[PDB]
DNA sequence: ATGTGACTTATAGTCCGTGTGATTATAGTCAACAT
DNA sequence: ATGTTGACTATAATCACACGGACTATAAGTCACAT
C-alpha cells in the first residue's frame, strides 16, 4: 500500500497509548467513531487531512508535535 | 477551512515555486489532473494522505523534508 | 439490595409455602443445594434467570404463572 | 440451551427496538458494557435479576410491563 | 499558462452490529457447625 | 427442619479491540470554458 499512511498510522497509535488513552477515549474526543479509529490503526487507512487533524486535536496534541514525531518515524531503522 | 489544510497547500505551492515548476507540470509530474492541482493550490480541497505522498513525488521531495517545510511554515 | 430481587425471593417462598414445600424438598425437586434455597429466601442471592428456572421448575409452576405472580406482589 | 433466557433476550431486543434505541445507547443507559448488550441479543446470555433489573431502567420501562411483553412472548406460536 | 463550474465515480467516513481473547467481580455449589 | 460462615470454581460481567456490511458525505478524477 501506501509508505506514509503506515507511518501516520503507526504515529497515531503510539501517541494514543503514550497517553494512556484507548480507542474509544480517542474517537471520543476526536469525533470520529470508534470504527474509524481502529480501522486507521489496523489497516493504516487513508485518511483526510481535516480527518488528521481532528485526531490530533483528540490526542491532545499539536500539529507541530505529530509531525515531529512523524518525522522521526520515518527516518528509523 | 482548515489551518492545516491551508499551510500543506501553501507548502505545496512554495515548493512548486522554489523549483519553477508550473501547474501544468507538477500535474505532469505527479500523474494527477491540472485542476485538481489548482484546486489545493486556492486551497479548495481536502487532501488525503496517498494524494499528498503523490505531490511530493510529482515536487521530488521526501516526506521528510516536506514535513520540515510544513512545520516551519505552521510557525507564522 | 434491589426490589425486584426481593419481589423475587419473596414469591419464590411463598410459592414453596401455597404448596406446603420445605426448603430441603425445594432443593432436592430441583437440584440445587438447600443453603442455595435458604440465601435466595433470606434475600443473600442474586440468581441468575438459568438458576431461576431451576427454581420454578422444582417448584413445579410455569413461568407464566410465576410472572403472574411476581406482577401483583411487585404492586403492593 | 435455556427456554426463558431466549425469550428474556427476544423481548430486550422488541423494546430495544421499538423504543428507537440502538445497542450501545442501551449499553450506556443500562449502566454495562457495551458487548454485554450484544452478547445477551446475540447469543442469549445467562443474566442476573440486577443486571436485567438495569436493562429494564435502560430500555426506560417499569418492572412490571417488560413481564407483562415477557409473558407474551413466552405464550406464542 | 491558471481558474472556474459543474458533473460522475470512487472512496472516505458514518452508523449499527457481530465475535473474541483476557481480566475482574461475583454467582454457583458445596464444605462445617448452628439453631 | 432452616441459618450462617467461609470456602473453592465456574461463570457473569468488564474492558480494549477487531471485523463486517450498508449507508451517506465527500474526495478523486475528468469534461467544458473561461482568463
Amino acid at each position: 500500500e501506501s509508505f506514509l499512511l503506515s507511518k501516520v498510522s503507526f504515529v497515531i497509535k503510539k501517541i494514543r497509548l503514550e497517553k494512556g488513552m484507548t480507542q474509544e477515549d480517542l474517537a471520543y474526543k476526536s469525533n470520529l467513531d470508534r470504527t474509524y479509529i481502529s480501522g486507521i490503526e489496523r489497516n493504516s487507512r487513508n485518511l483526510t487531512i481535516k480527518s488528521l487533524e481532528l485526531i490530533m486535536k483528540g490526542l491532545e496534541v499539536s500539529d507541530v508535535v505529530f509531525f515531529e514525531m512523524l518525522i522521526k518515524e520515518i527516518l528509523k531503522h
